């Protein structure tokens, strides 16, 4: 059967101490019954009124971003920094920061294996764009992203990472992907990864859908062999979070 | 006369949450009995913590970075996320950001325009390599820089502006620029901002030295003619800084 599901939020660069402690709330008093692991991954200035806001065992905070090390980097934050105040998750890779921010495919790489060796969880992000699948790149692009990051990790190291597939294809472009789309993306991921790593690792490996998602679409999502949860980008700013967690049992 | 003098300390990513409570307890039991505004620049992580335990009534909070605005950035910081925050000061255009994170001068000059917008007080960040330097394009290199944040500001916008000089060749080098360097430095700005913003803007505009700044060399330094007071970086880590705190006056 499948892992452990995993419900994140990615709550982007978004919202303000009312709006998100509402949210938080909301997210409190929420009731479970299955096992998964949500994450709440906030701004880092909201990583302190997260901490002691957020109660609920099933679930744990995130930071959005960070650099290897301490030092001389005016504006970023390091993971020693991160692990000194707490946080023991993290998102790296986002498809925006490699379309902004400077990311390569090996600088997410280092971040991530850095990451991994501070003792973090890590969701790790790969997706192709829209002219890449539009060129017949999808495969080529997704497998040498999480060739890059292998590269830098151990059999073992991959127990602490989580890895999200996003359809940066369908994110504002006007396409929509459907549950077969995602489950052919999730089951090329997986096949590389028991050939190359394991298939021991294969198996225990979480793919998470990093799509548009709403409660409906999340539950025939959830469905589909190889999706073991979502890293929600818009909608987790929404009680429509809750839904996407049941979508996962 | 000089015009109100500042003394900014750039912790930039550095820091934890013990190390940082004990330079923040040394702050709060110092004595200041000049007219000076200090400045604290810790990280985004952090600045929940210091706007808690900071007190000194001439202590104000800043970011390091931020981008206009709130959306789907990744990691980032928005300036509206930071006001609501009740963070009122801001750092930009940071060598170390014009170096590894892509920002141009017209990069710098479009989040120096967004925060004064938005009712920030900013300290703008211009300053050569050491290549510019010893090739005599000193001049040229930092009067473009602080020309393309001209372009994006109306005359009013300098209130609320402030000009940190910051060699890049002295950034934590310990290669501090002498006395003459910084003031033929600060005079060139000044005269710039003179005659093509205004004598009455000039007068009052506040240009800081950053680089390598320390508790020895600070007197000597804020002496000059045109030197309004420092950004510090790794003195500001140490008890060092209140020593550049009385440094100016
Ligand atoms: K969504
Ligand atoms: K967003």
């Amino acid at each position: 059967s499948k892992p452990q599901p995993i419900a994140a939020a990615n709550w982007k660069c978004n919202g303000s101490q009312q709006s998100l402690s509402e949210l938080i709330d909301l997210f409190n008093s929420t009731s479970i019954n299955h096992d998964v692991q949500c994450v709440v991954a906030s701004t880092f200035v909201h990583l302190a009124m997260t901490k002691e806001r957020l109660s609920h065992p099933k679930f744990v905070i995130a930071a959005q971003n960070a650099i290897a090390k301490s030092g001389a980097f005016t504006g970023e934050v390091s993971l020693p920094i991160l692990k000194d105040f707490g946080v023991n998750w993290i998102v790296l890779g986002h498809s925006e920061r490699r379309a902004y921010y400077g990311e390569t495919n090996e600088i997410v790489a280092d971040k991530v294996a850095a990451a991994v060796a501070s003792g973090f969880m890590v969701i790790a992000c790969i997706g192709e764009t829209l002219q890449e699948r539009e060129s017949g790149r999808t495969a080529v692009v997704v497998l040498t992203q999480i060739a890059a990051i292998a590269k830098k990790l151990k059999k073992a190291d991959w127990a602490k990472v989580v890895i999200a597939y996003e359809p940066v294809w369908a994110a504002g472009t006007g396409k929509v992907a459907t549950p077969q789309q995602a489950q052919e993306a999730h089951a090329l991921i997986r096949s590389w990864v028991s050939s190359k790593i394991g298939a021991d690792v294969a198996g225990e490996l979480r793919i998470l859908y990093g799509g548009s998602v709403n409660g409906k679409n999340a539950r025939t999502l959830y469905q589909q062999r190889d999706v073991n949860g979502f890293a929600v980008g818009g909608a987790s700013l929404k009680p429509e979070f809750v839904d996407i967690i049941k979508a996962t049992q």
